[PDB]
Formats: C-alpha cells, sequence, structure tokens
C-alpha cells in the first residue's frame, strides 16, 4: 500500500458549514512513458479510482485518468450535518491501495 | 511515528520557475485545553519543530505552538535552481518524530 493522508478544513468546521475534505497520496502516478538513462520504459503505475465513505455510505468518488502529477491531493466538498468518521480508499492501475480515515467533529 | 508526505506543486519544476513545497501530517495537534466525553483534560501533544532539507542544507524551519488544526500543511515556496531531494523532519511535544522526502526533478 502507499502512504495515504486525510484532512478537513477547517479541521472543526460547524454544522451547516461547508468544508473540504482532502486527501493526499504518496505515489509516482507513472504514466509508462517516461524512460530511463538507459531509453527503457518505466512501467505505468497510476491511481485511477478515489472512493470517499462517511459512516459506511459511499459520498463521492473520483478517476483521477492519466497523466498526473506526482504525490497528488483531492479536493471533495461537503456540508456538515452529522459528526461521523470518513474514510478513504484510493487504487492504481497496478492494483496497490492506499486508505486513509479523518473524524468530522462540529 | 506518525505519517508524513511532502509533494511539489508543479511536481515537476522547470529551470528558475517558482515551486510551492507542501508538507501533510497526520497529527492531531491537541492543544491541551480540550475535554473528551468524560470531561478529562485532554494532555496536549502537537508538532512543534519542522524542518526542511534540501541537499543536506536546512532551508526553511516552522516551529508551530499550540491551538494548531489537526493533520497540519505547511507550505513553502522555492526557486528552481538546480535538481536535489527535499527532506523533512517533524517532531512533537512526546518526541515522536516524522519524516518524508521528495525529488525535485527539473
Amino acid at each position: 500500500p502507499f502512504r495515504t493522508i486525510a484532512r478537513l478544513n477547517p479541521a472543526k468546521p460547524k454544522a451547516g458549514e461547508e468544508f473540504r475534505l482532502q486527501v493526499v497520496a504518496q505515489h509516482p502516478n507513472e504514466p509508462g512513458t517516461r524512460r530511463d538513462a538507459e531509453g527503457k520504459l518505466i512501467p505505468a503505475k497510476y491511481i485511477n479510482l478515489v472512493e470517499v465513505y462517511f459512516e459506511g455510505e459511499k459520498v463521492a468518488e473520483a478517476r483521477p485518468g492519466p497523466s498526473t502529477s506526482a504525490n497528488p491531493l483531492y479536493a471533495f466538498k461537503f456540508k456538515a450535518e452529522k459528526a461521523g468518521t470518513f474514510t478513504i480508499k484510493l487504487k492504481d492501475t497496478d492494483g496497490d491501495t492506499g486508505e486513509a480515515s479523518v473524524k468530522l467533529e462540529l
């Protein structure tokens, strides 16, 4: 698995307020088209799915696509209604995974 | 130790171009004034030292105090000259540490 960290901004929003969930992943997002010093291709390995869950229910998704940058940041906007925990699951083209969680307290 | 991830934006800056280094840490940053549902003060435990190194030289620093937010983000602007590696070391008030690295390729 690859390192992932989830954070809320503001860290503790109040009920009814809009806030952002930010997920950062340590990942090369290798496209498969770059070559090493010998001219050999470096195999592709990029994040292709990000799923956000809140209290056991899927509430957001992202399909990053190809030609992305290393150590990406994914942002999602939500409205604070009730306290709960966000769990984010990420997957890449090699089948590798990332996972992070962050608690929402009002 | 606590999880830390460093990223650059743009991820691959051009020579002479300004870029941003972002460091995110998974950390509660307890101020020492919060009480749990039981009424127990929650002991302070926050990041109080952030040291950024580039090719062995310390090029950025922060010494945050209490009242900071959970899972903090610290950002610094640099100008790209030569390629090199960023290493960041974090420490908190209990002596726990975080470390991350990101390569600057032009």
